[PDB]
């Protein structure tokens, strides 16, 4: 899908917490990312569950569905050129530990528990979990003036 | 009111083209404020009209209601003491030639047409604005950890 | 005296709590101020009632010192030119709600009570608040390279 | 002349020497200006006479032109409108001093002599100054893309 | 050779229209490196063709050329110990998506065709490109007060 | 031991002649670590050289000794869910020619000598030089509120 490609990226509640919202979005932003979907809410555990359901069988299981009701996170959608893969590679490694600085888990985080964001694995799960968390009209289309300043 | 006062801000569409939607967050975020909506919406100039009703006869009114409508808007709830006053301190003066070094059309902007965000400027207006842009049930109550820092 | 008059500044128990240390120590090192003393203390509530003396007849007075004493606050010295009357410029207004953006306590804070830092008010108060918090062995004499670029 | 309205700007030698070129550089970057002329020099006391004509009969007239000769300056000019009123603004008052924090000098600087940078004081001065420093062929024209988003 | 080595850098037309060019400044002035040569150009086809001779049969060479071409630069000379090799670490991988977060090109765009800056390959590629875009007399002398805590 | 783990940090003379000490803390304070000890120190000669004991016949040791006792150095300690590993981590390779962008070193540094940072290479020298730079009642223990956000 080239530079059309779109990703799902959530500012978990810890997120939220410690104030890093601001900061989260303008890593994104200062990449050349396109935002085209944003929303705080109040994840249910009915949609967390469906969201991890990949993860049914393991052990952390309730305690990550539980913690990701626990408060408000930031259900995003980003757009670009590998977005999915590049939005992972800023994030950093899913535990912190193997996360190096320069990643938002490398400078903002210690434990896999509470790392601070939520990025979609693979183009599959992007397209499975945008579909999940926003309507089709909550997905904005727009002409980005720069583009031609990140695009050939 | 008090603690709980509310206001409404928005990033207008050029703090979305110009890349500054997380560095307007962060300074709120950083400020103590609770963020308590957030969407980004693409405004309907029947939406921006009745929002600037009382500027229906301001020979800028037609370009500013266009502008709002030209692009996606960053829509948002604040809450906190004092947080309609305040915000509108950190936002700057509506002339941004008016604005000092340190507020965001301050640092951020040069003309009025073009100042990259929306403050209610009172609680009357605020109370207004929220229900016209938010539905109640996108208004978030959330137990904020950091309240104990920033209040007695 | 001139170049060598000295302020004493202390990162209040909610600056430490909210991780703003660095952020203030960072504001008067890229001022070009001198750091001649710093230390980490949980100040007894003899040491603070005796630090503000000359407020004992008013109502915040207890739970002022009470506060103060609740945790950790980082105790600093800091030296140039005027840097009394300039320290408190950068710090800001009392209120944080008199406090422009720009200022610490208009970018940081909301309430008088958690307003994240002390400063000395004048010369005279310095030269007492510096002699009761630290030892004459405890501030440092350093030659500042920076000093050639900042002073003519 | 409106929004194609021209200012001198210079970074002086200490503002080299305490790299803060970069720094300077962004905040009217981010200010929304366009830079339109750069150039590292080593000013020659020949055009600082010149260029401080004005200043010829002050007893500090010849350390300044020393001392703009001492090293390397960093001479630009920006483009926009109100910009030789607004890069003052920016600057903040000639005596760091008077400046207020979120101004270059309020946030890092301590004294008269050693103030980071120069703006016209003037669009008459600006006129000047652009000729003394610029030759015709080093003022370029480019199209700014996010144009747009800054003005109207 | 040693701390006397010297590398050719630019901001790419992209990195002017982003403005991003303080923010490129700023990472090479913190590393601790000298600038001893700044300008913004118009570069012609033909400097662009000679700059990037090796690349003469590449599909993507007139892309490259027309891009380089297409808005003004920011050339530069940067002077420190290994400034080639260590420049190249700053600016990260040619394909941004290979360069991690941390680098200039991991932390700020997205494709090989719009990556914000060059910098020399080599000491030797150095020495050519500096001869290329830069008289000898626009390259400053200049006794460095920082490099007493850069070097041994 | 686990989340009690403590390492201790050291900014050497180059960092605070550099200003780069607010910088330091607030890398260690974004990532989420607890200060538990501070002080700007003049270290003897005497205490460096049991401090770098292991280094005794490296060609370096006396004038590392020396260096580190030509200016003031700030002392910390600080705690977290393995801190040790993760400070050195932030900090960066030894060598900053080694040592990635994003990391302190990688990002500020040039020369082995000139590193502007000490950092506890096991768990077992914090203790030592935990217990070597500081008495047992300079280490304090606080309430962190901010734990429950960074840990499960
Ligand atoms: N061992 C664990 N203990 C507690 N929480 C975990 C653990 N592993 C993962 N998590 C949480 O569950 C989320 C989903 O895990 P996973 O799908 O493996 O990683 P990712 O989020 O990188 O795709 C993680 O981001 C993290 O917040
Ligand atoms: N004179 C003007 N010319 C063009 N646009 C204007 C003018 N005055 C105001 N505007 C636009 O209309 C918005 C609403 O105006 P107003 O309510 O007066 O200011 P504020 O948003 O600061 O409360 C402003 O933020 C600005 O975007
Ligand atoms: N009305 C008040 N209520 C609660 N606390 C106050 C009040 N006024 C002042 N304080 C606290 O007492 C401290 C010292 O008071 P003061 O000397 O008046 O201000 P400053 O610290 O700006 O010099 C302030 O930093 C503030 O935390
Ligand atoms: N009293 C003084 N002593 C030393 N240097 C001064 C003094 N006044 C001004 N300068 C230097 O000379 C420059 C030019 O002065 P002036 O034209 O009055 O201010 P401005 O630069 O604000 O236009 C100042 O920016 C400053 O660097
Ligand atoms: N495959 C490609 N497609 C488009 N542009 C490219 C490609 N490879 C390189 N370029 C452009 O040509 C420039 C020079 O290429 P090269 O010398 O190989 O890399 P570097 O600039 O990292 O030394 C690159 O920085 C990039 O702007
Ligand atoms: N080859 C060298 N030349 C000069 N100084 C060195 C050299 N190797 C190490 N040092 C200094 O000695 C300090 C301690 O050495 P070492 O324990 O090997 O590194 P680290 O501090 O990263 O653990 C380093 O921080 C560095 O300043």
């Amino acid at each position: 899908t080239g530079a059309h490609e779109r990703t799902f990226l959530a500012v978990k509640p810890d997120g939220v917490q410690r104030r890093l919202v601001g900061e989260i979005v303008r890593r994104f932003e200062r990449k050349g990312f396109k935002l085209v979907a944003l929303k705080l809410v109040q994840a249910s555990e009915e949609l967390l569950r469906e969201h991890y359901a990949e993860l049914r069988e393991r052990p952390f299981y309730g305690r990550l569905v539980k913690y990701m009701a626990s408060g408000p996170v930031v259900a995003m959608v980003w757009q670009g050129l590998d977005v999915v893969r590049t939005s992972r590679a800023l994030i950093g490694a899913t535990n912190p530990a193997d996360a190096p600085p320069g990643t938002i888990r490398g400078d903002f985080c210690i434990e896999v528990g509470k790392n601070l964001i939520h990025g979609s694995d693979s183009v599959e799960s992007a397209r499975r979990e945008i579909a999940l968390w926003f309507r089709a009209d909550e997905l904005l289309c727009w002409e980005d003036s720069a583009g031609h300043w990140l695009y050939e």
